[PDB]
């Protein structure tokens, strides 16, 4: 997947898409190098 935002993590609004395939627009604890 990918995380498309303009304020890094847990800031303003960060869009992401996760492959079922899940799409949501939420900023939260991305941490460093997330995993599935």
């Amino acid at each position: 997947g990918w995380i498309f935002g303009t304020t890094l993590d847990s800031k303003t609004q960060s869009l992401l898409i996760v492959n079922n395939v899940v799409i949501k627009v939420c900023e939260f604890q991305f941490c460093n190098d997330p995993f599935l």
